[PDB]
Formats: C-alpha cells, structure tokens, sequence
C-alpha cells in the first residue's frame, strides 16, 4: 500500500497522441495486488475542454539489478523512432482505461494482477490539437486504489505542466532526423525557425544536410510545410552526402524585415566530421564555406547561396563558421553573426562577424576568447555587445563585451561564474524597455542547466544586463534527455519562444509569458 | 598514374537491386582528371546471361584525417537501413554508366572531374532474380583509363565471387532487425531457418522479439513468407516488449520428420539484458523460460508452446536456455539440444539437453566446461557427440567429447587450438560417408575465422572427424563486418547450406559445393 508518482517537467505536445503526465512506481507489490481505480484531480482554472482524451496504462515491471527508485523501464514516447514519435510505443504499454470527457475530478481503472516487487502504470494527456500553447495543466493523482483499500500517495507531483508544439519530429517528410535550433521574430510577427535537416542519421557534418525552415503566422499554433532554405545536392558531381550544409543562424534585418541565413557548407571530406577534417585554404576542396541566402518576402522564399568565405576566412583557419542559433540587428543598423574558428594550431575561438551595410559586405576582427566555440551575441546597451560562448574548459559559459564590434574584448564579471552548462550550445537575446510589458531592459537566456549532460532546458532572466540570474526568474521546460540546441526569440511584447532540442521532439516550439519569469 | 582495385569476398545477393563487384581508390588524382572508361572481364565460362546490370559509380573523395588504404569513404550498400537495403544509398554514390548487355569484355564510362587527392568509384552488379545459388563470377578490372592514358593497375582482384539471398533485410515485415540463424533440411528436402525477429531494435532480449520462420522447397532459390513460429504477445497482460522469445535452434526428427524448435521466453525483467537479469527460481516471473513448439507438417504450421523448464532446470542455475542454431537426430534416434546456463555464482557452462521418446521428455546431465556459453553438437562416430563450444576466455573454440549424453566428458584433441574465434556463436555438423558425394564422412563447422571482431565468415570441412581443418579445405564467404552467427545444414548429397548474418543481410542463405570445400 505504498506508492510513487512522478509529474515530470516536459512539454505537452498538442500534436502528440500520448503525453507523459504522471509516472506511477507500485515498489512492493503481491503477486495478484490489482490497482482497482485512481483518482486524478485538475485545477479549478485548467481549461479542461481542450483535453481531448487521459489514458492508463501498464507497462510491466522492472529489471531485478536495476534499482528501486526509477519511474518507468523505458521510454514510453519515442522522440527519434522514426515509425511512430506521437503515440506511446504499443510494445511497452498496455491501455487500461481510457476518459474522452474530461471533469476537475476524473478515475481510470485497471483489472491487471500485478507481479511480486516493481509495477509500473503511466497516465497518458492528449491536447485538442488547437490547444493554445499558453495553456496550463496542474494535476494531482488524488486517491489510488490497490485491492480496494487506498494506498499511501508519496513523491514531488505539483509540477504546473506547460504545453508546446513538435515543429518537427525524427522521420518527418523522409528526413531520419532534425538538429541545430535558430529562432527569429520578422517585423510582421511572424516566427521563423531554422534547423540542419539529417536525412541518413543525425551524425554532424560531412553528411547528407540541408537547411530546413519552419514559418508560423500565428504566433506557434500552426507551422506552415518545411522549406530548404539552403542546399547545395549534388554540386561539382560529388554525393550529396559530401555536400552537407548545416549549423544555420538566421537574423532579421530590423531595418528591412529582410531575414539572412549563414550556415558551413562542406564539400568533400568523405564521411568524416568537419570539425577534425576542414584543412586551412580557401576553396570548397579545401575547407568549409560560409554561405548565405536571404528572404525579401516574410520568409516564404529563399535567395541562391552567396559565398562569403573569401570575405572573412583566414586562409591559416582550419575551419570557420557561424554560431548557431540567431544574429541581431544593433540599435544603429549594424548586422551581427557570432562566428567561432580553429587556428592553424587547431584551437577553437568565437567571435563577430558584422555587416554595416544591409549585409553586401562583412567583417571579422579579433577573436574573443581561446577554446570557445558556439556563442550568441546580444546588445546589453547602445554600442555594448556581450558574448556568451561554449567553453571547452567545461562547467560555464564564458561572456565578454565589445564596443568596437570585435576589434577589443573585456571580460565580463558573468565569465565563468554565473550560467552554468556541460559545453554545450546556448541562446542569449536582449530585449529593450519599450518592447516588453515589464516596461524594463531584459536578458534571457537558455540552455540545459546542468554541468552534465542534456538535460533541464530552462529560460533565465536577468534585470542587471547578465550580471545577475536569479533563481526566482528561471523557467525549467523539459528535466529530461535531449541534445540540448535552444534559440529564443520575443514573440510579442507579453511572450518569449524557445524553438529547441527537447525529450518529446526534434524541433519543439514553446512559448512562455514573460509575466512567469520575472513576479 | 596508380589505380587500386579490391575485389571483396562478399555475396552477391540474387534480390539486391546493387550490389558491390568492385571498388577502386585513385589515390593522387589531379584536380580535373576523368576517368574517361573502365574495361572488366569475365571468365570465358562465366554465366554472364544472369547478369541483368553493371553500373559505374562515383563516390567522391576522403576525409584528411582517415589515411590513404581504404577502398570507400562509407558503406555503400545498407544491410541496417530499413528504408532501403537493397539498392545504393543514392546520397552516398552517383551512377556514372549503366550497361544492360554483359559480355565477357565490358567497359563502363565518366565525365566525372575528380578532386585533388583521394577520388573513390565501385562497380555494382544486378543479377536476374533466378539466378542459381552456386553461380559464381570470376572478374577482374583489366584496362583503367584516365584522362586518354592507360593507369597502373594494383590490387588483390582475383576473388572467385559467390551468390547468395537476402532471406531477411533490416525492417523486412515492420521489424527493425532479424539475429540468431538456425538452420536444419527436412526429410523432404525443405529448408527451415528460424531466427530472431526483433521489432524494436537490434537488443537481445529483454525486448519485443518472436520466433521467425522461413520455408523453402527449392534448395533457397525461394523462400515462402515469414511465419511465426513461437511468441508471446501480452502473455499475463504485460507489454510485448516484457515478453520477448529469442535465440532459436531447430532440430528435425530424422526418424518422423517431426521439426522442433526450442527457445528462451523473457517475462518481466523490464528493458534490460536477460544474460544479467534471469534470476534463481522456476516461474515465468522468477526466470527464463524453456519453452518449444513442433511441426508435424514439414514445417508449415507450429503447436501452441509447451514450457520444458520444470524437466530440466535446476532451481539454483540465474539462467537456462538453447545453444541457438540447431540440434541433431543421432543415429540411434535421440533428438540432441545443445544448452548452456548460467550457474548460482553467475558462471556460465555449455552442455547439452536430449530425448530418447521424440522430444515427450528431456533431460540434462553435466556441464562441458566452465565459462562457455553458446555450443553446437555433432555425432561424429556412433554414440560419440562432439560439443564446441564459445569460450570466454577468447581466441579459440573449446571442444569436447561425451559417450554418455554428458554423464562425463573428455577434452578433444582440437580443444582451444585448431578453431580460431573471437567469442561468437559458431556451427558444427556432421555429414556421413553414404549421404554425400565424396563418399567420406565430413564435419563442416562455421564462424568468424578471427580472434577479433566478427568478419571472414568461412566454412571449415574435416575429413579426419575435427583432428584437423586444414586450410585448403576451407570456404570464404564474408570477409567484411557482420555480427557473425551462422548455422550449416546439407542441402543435398553435393552441396552445404549456410544461414548467417552478413555483411548483405540480417539473414543471408548461400550454398556452396562440397567439392569446393574438399578438391
């Protein structure tokens, strides 16, 4: 009569037919011992109307040298079978019960006789597939029921769940699967979402790679059909597998609504990783190329690639490449990409690479720190560009500012002390007074906030320009496993999105009140 | 300048739409050079009339990092790819030329401009779908001409290339992977190969996985649809994937041709390994299950499952279970199983389980050996079973002797010395002197023929009763990387069968000539 439940912190997909909502761990079960009924109970202002369907299921039992204190044998939802990411995998859960009506107060019930020692049952959520994004489930299993007595309910459960959108999922429209988040909001409003498209597998370049985007006029609700904004097939006669291109950040244009995509084309190198096989040069046959294409239109179509290696690429550079994720547009027109190259010696630096004129022409200076990879750039204060880098030294993001767009960096007091991760890419933005409700210059930021791993994707706050974070204005999204890319973009003056790798999906879209960061 | 050519010991399978006879290195290309046309020849007594197709192919070039002696930048041909195991990945190689008219001089054309430095192409061959299994191709590229000049030519290319088929592909019948091949011939000439089939994924149980079967009355040239001849489903309401049944052998009653397949039932034991997770005990919940089916109908139809495990496992032993493959009729008419188990101090041992009254009880006496696992067994004089064994300690098989049905056994002179292995499954059968066309008693034995990985699949005849294999009378089938298990059953008076995970196919069927093995 003692029993385990488990709200985890991960995104309700509206486009999902199955959602983990609670994990149920039965620990010293009789052979026989039936769990009779349980009770589930939704806050008096959950919007039950958009819960199209709840589900109980049993999935077995455990493994005898696998411990006592987990909360299921296996993955319940796939996020990579490329055959079925929105149903529970039939082979390792069994309805029990089922509600397609949903009340404040709702029962499943089983007939299943457990075996000795761990059971393990899981209650399944399924949205309306119009469920607006901004809804919110707080759900409690209230009674359990275990050969009609009612048995002792213990665990963490008043997790207030959130719900989100699998913009893309592993195995759609043929591709194996889909990595390397960017996120923009054009002047229309209007959200756009860049990723690698990995059609053979979801190892990094070289390999079979397109840039694909997602478009929502509706503030996330709906995604309009995936579009290549940049692909190079067959080009030269070499396999489109040693034709990859990947790694984008997208930015607006502020001043035009033109939306730019950078991204490293490799050409060659086999079926061999990038980052060890680019060679100093400068041709395609030598090194990876930076490429560019552009959308005049919203982001509905895609100029060909234009290539701007011979623009900003040292010659004695192994490699270089944008930082994936977004650009900006400073408060005086000026045009910036993070960017990270290795040295001749083979040593990583980030840095900015910046256009003052509508992105006809660009610029690389100094690097900003040694062995730093992926970094986003923000505009803290007028002129003032703080970094935030990937830092091979682990534990912590590094963060300096330039005023002279690169040519000189100062360290912040942020460096190495205030965000921690497990070397691993990271958004950053900046959003001025006039812009949000809060009525206050913000920074937010996101990534898996762990030292190990990827895992607890969450949204931070700051009010002192990334001086501080406090714990208070954090938003964790998803405790689980994933690969960790994130990319922020405001939606609107009241809503921030995060488009990011997440445990339910490839590409995961959700959106969050700034309201909720920052009480 | 130079040009290398490999000729690779791999089976052309007769359903595969490619298939690799060829692949070429050009080392030291300069950066434009074409290989304008490449001359192949055919022996003048070569069947070229089942060759439907050979194709050119260019497949670009090599990473910096990967050296200078490899033949392909990837894998050309997908054994594991569930969407598409039969033709090139199209991503990975671009036809060059197509000729559908084979004569024994044939030449194939590019206008490809290679690369600078390493430039990779293959040769890939289509046969007619009727192709004979014991067809075979003896090619070699004679004439490579780049930019209008005749190259240097290099290269082990004298292969003499063999037939197969493709009895099961990853993904065939909505299963992810098929593992664990036995093979036995009925009394009426029919092949029966079981395996594994494995919906979920490529994991040894515990996971979703059934008993398959296919059926061929044509010596291999077809092979009837899969029936499953063993599974569990939701047996006691826990998930399929909680109910897994795996690692086959069959046997044939040479007296009734009654057909027996034996195999291990996982209950419970959540997502985790059986091999460490079957625990002491008798019952479905407590342990594995031994557990067979029969076919009185030549192998079209199979009983409902009987469980055995209360006639011969000890309580003590964590784990019982078949020595997948097959097993015998002895010439007296006692049906032979091959076990191992797994003792209370985690130790495993080979033996074998037999039945006097045609398969009603069963019996197992003494274990062979400490510390050995998978073992096949053979009459190799009357009432003298040879057991070989896969031995943990590495390097070579361990073999042993039992004029008791494994009362005592004595150590074989060949124990831990004549046969080669890297710890793998491996057959062993026995062929007397008036069923086969040398007129000699034979044992034939198959398995990875190294003491690392699993590749160099390679039948080994004896004509001395396993004293002694020596290495004119020896077969290469596979030399390329496969996960090795493979079991052998006599097709007719002149000719060995071989079910085998290869290199081409999760379950591949050839058939090889005795008089090949033994000249």
């Amino acid at each position: 009569d003692s029993v385990y439940v488990q709200n985890p912190q991960i995104p309700i997909l509206v486009d999902r037919t199955d959602n983990v909502l609670f994990r149920i761990r039965i620990p010293d079960a009789t052979k026989g011992d039936v769990l009779n009924r349980l009770t589930i109970r939704f806050g008096n202002e959950d919007k039950l109307s958009e819960v199209k369907a709840v589900r109980l299921f049993y999935a077995g039992t455990e493994a005898a040298t696998k411990g006592r204190s987990r909360f299921a044998p296996v993955t319940y939802v796939s996020s990579h079978n490329i055959r079925n990411t929105r149903s529970a995998n039939p082979s390792y859960s069994i309805r029990q019960d089922e509600v397609t009506t949903v009340a404040n107060t709702l029962t499943l019930k089983t007939r299943q006789p457990m075996v000795k020692g761990i059971n393990y049952f899981w209650v399944s959520v399924e949205m309306d597939r119009n469920t607006s994004l901004l809804s919110k489930l707080t759900s409690t299993v209230t009674e359990v029921v275990i050969n009609d007595k009612p048995a002792v309910i213990a665990g963490e459960q008043a997790a207030v769940r959130r719900m989100g959108i699998g913009v893309r999922h592993a195995g759609d429209d043929g591709s194996a699967s889909f990595r390397i988040p960017g996120l923009v909001t054009t002047n229309k409003g209007t959200l756009l979402g860049v990723y690698d498209v990995r059609y053979n597998n979801s190892v990094d370049l070289q390999e079979h790679i397109d840039v694909g985007l997602s478009r929502s006029t509706d503030k996330g609700q709906t995604w309009e059909p995936m579009r290549i904004a940049m692909s190079f097939g067959e080009t030269d006669g070499l396999p489109s597998g040693q034709n990859g291109v990947g790694d984008p950040s997208i930015l607006v244009d502020e001043r035009t609504n033109t939306v730019w995509v950078v991204a490293a084309w490799t050409h060659g190198m086999g079926n061999a990783r990038a980052w060890t096989n680019s060679m100093p040069g400068m041709t395609p046959d030598e090194t990876a190329q930076l490429m560019m294409v552009k959308s005049t239109d919203d982001g509905r179509t895609w100029s060909e690639s234009t290539n701007i290696t011979s623009q900003v690429k040292d010659p004695s550079w192994c490699f270089l490449l944008q930082g994936p994720g977004r650009g900006i547009t400073m408060r005086d027109g000026t045009l910036v990409f993070p960017i990270q190259f290795i040295d001749s010696l083979r040593v990583p630096h980030a840095g900015i690479m910046y256009s003052k004129d509508r992105g006809e022409t660009w610029h690389i200076h100094q690097p900003a720190r040694t062995n730093t990879t992926e970094a986003q750039v923000a505009e803290v204060e007028p002129g003032v560009l703080m970094l935030n880098m990937r830092d091979n030294r682990g534990g912590s993001r590094a963060v300096s500012i330039t005023r002279d767009l690169g040519k000189s960096w100062t360290e912040h007091s942020s460096n190495r002390s205030a965000l921690p991760e497990s070397i691993c890419m990271a958004s950053l933005i900046s959003v001025k007074a006039k812009d949000n409700i809060i009525g206050k210059d913000l920074l937010l930021f996101s990534n898996p906030n762990t030292t190990e791993g990827r895992h607890h994707i969450t949204i931070k706050a700051s009010l002192d320009g990334g001086v501080t974070w406090l714990p208070a204005h954090q938003v964790l999204l998803d405790e689980e496993d994933g690969w960790g890319y994130s990319c922020l973009s405001m939606i609107d003056r009241e809503t921030v999105g995060i488009f990011y790798e997440s445990s339910v999906a490839h590409m995961t879209f959700q959106a969050v009140k700034i309201k909720d960061l920052i009480r």
